[PDB]
DNA sequence: GCTCTAATCCCCG
DNA sequence: CGGGGATTAGAGC
């Protein structure tokens, strides 16, 4: 790459549908993730890094346990 | 030096 | 197609 790595800056109202949407479908397909990008005004690449480390951070914090 | 977590590398099927 | 752990990266204590 070139333009290193930005991080964070994510805005409450992008984590009110992304959580709200986690609750629901933990493994959505491009055809959702670039609907989820519509209602932020992000795109698809953006929502999947997203839900990628929402599972990786469960993992790293949890390993197993969930409440639901 | 260490946490916390996004942006990405390499691997898996 | 894209998940999953390792990894590189970034701001606060």
């Amino acid at each position: 790459g070139s333009q290193r790595r930005q991080r964070t800056h994510f805005t409450s109202q992008q984590l009110q549908e992304l959580e709200a949407t986690f609750q629901r479908n933990r493994y959505p397909d491009m055809s959702t993730r670039e609907e989820i990008a519509v209602w932020t005004n992000l795109t698809e690449a953006r929502v999947r890094v997203w839900f990628k480390n929402r599972r990786a951070k469960w993992r790293k914090r949890e390993e197993f346990i969930v409440t639901d």
